[PDB]
């Protein structure tokens, strides 16, 4: 392709120019990685790769072409080019860090969006059985309330997603929902006295809270990895904000670099 004859300005403009591109592919995988969307990693690590590639030979010359370092005419150019580069490549190798935490949490939010609805559907199935089988209302009323109790853990869940300001403290809601819920569970099997919840004795109701115990066995093992690892979500949500910024304003410094060349190339 390119070799030792072929013309040295074309080289650096053509280089300037592909940093203007590599810095939106850059900040558009940047956000897709940290929405989850695992594709975006790969993506994310190989432009920031290519931009070091270029930005390098820019700096530094191309062996295998003979091309020189820069001129130093465009120095004042490169020389803030450098500044956004080391921003967005930080920010980028920070989202690139956090790829198995980010992936981990999408993938335990991706099943409980499957479970957490299952304990919905039976506890309503348990509030049908006590209420038509004249069992205690204290114990439909727990039930209802159990229902919706489960509602609330799962829209805490997209919350954590978000990494947004308000993550971490949907992450401790989720955690401590899930507690009151597994408490108000383990209340209905066994009576809970200090709470006020009668053990179930209807056997069909009873069937049910056992399913439902077994489901949120998979919620209560969450917690865990939700409040330990969301934080990241946080992190790496405003490295991807901070990678966008730096990408629009390399992306004018990069133009103007790619000007100082092909002035350079025209005598100018």
């Amino acid at each position: 392709y390119l070799n030792t004859q072929s013309n040295h300005d074309k080289q650096y403009i053509g280089h300037a120019g592909e940093l203007r591109v590599l810095s939106q592919r850059i900040a558009k995988n940047a956000t897709e990685a940290a929405a989850g969307k695992g594709e975006a990693f790969k993506l994310l690590k190989d432009a920031r790769n290519d931009f070091e590639k270029r930005w390098n030979i820019l700096v530094n010359g191309d062996e295998s072409t003979s091309l020189p370092p820069s001129p130093e005419a465009v120095k004042p150019q490169m020389d803030v080019v450098q500044q956004d580069w080391d921003g967005l490549r930080k920010n980028a190798d920070s989202i690139l860090a956090s790829e198995q935490t980010v992936l981990s949490l999408h993938q335990v939010a991706s099943t409980l969006a499957e479970t957490i609805p299952q304990l919905q559907v039976e506890y309503e199935e348990v509030v049908d059985i006590l209420l038509e089988n004249g069992a205690p209302a204290d114990q439909v009323a727990v039930a209802q309330r159990q229902s919706l109790l489960a509602e609330r853990i799962l829209g805490s869940v997209n919350k954590v997603l978000a990494g947004d300001e308000n993550s971490v403290q949907a992450a401790d809601s989720f955690g401590r929902d899930a507690s009151l819920f597994g408490r108000v569970l383990k209340g209905m099997q066994e009576g809970n006295a200090a709470m006020s919840i009668s053990k179930v004795t209807n056997a069909e109701a009873v069937d049910r809270l056992n399913e439902i115990a077994e489901l949120f066995e998979f919620v209560s093992g969450s917690v865990d990895e939700i409040l330990e690892t969301s934080p990241d979500l946080f992190q790496v949500r405003e490295a991807a904000n901070n990678i966008f910024s730096v990408s629009q304003t390399l992306l004018d410094k990069a133009s103007q670099l790619a000007d100082g060349f092909e002035n350079l190339a025209g005598g100018r």
